[PDB]
């Protein structure tokens, strides 16, 4: 029937929404939360637990559309998540 409000985004666009959280992860200094969460691994930026993470929360997105804002909101979830 008629288009739904859904519009979500696919595995290609994810995996390069991924790239870009990822990206955001190690552009900023808080690039540290994520070595020492691994308990001591480089950028692995937890592709496994981050991929997991962003999928479960990845409705989220669609709470803003934007970029830099969720990467925002995801600093201050990260800091205490």
């Amino acid at each position: 029937g008629p288009l739904g409000s859904m519009n979500k985004f696919t595995d290609d666009e994810w995996n390069q929404l991924k790239q870009d959280f990822i990206s955001g992860i190690l552009e900023n200094e808080q690039k540290d939360l994520v070595a020492k969460l691994t308990n001591s691994d480089p950028i692995m930026n937890q592709l496994d637990l981050l991929h997991k993470w962003l999928d479960r929360h990845r409705d989220m997105c669609e709470k803003w559309k934007s970029k830099e804002d969720i990467l925002h909101k995801l600093n201050e979830q990260w800091n205490k998540d």
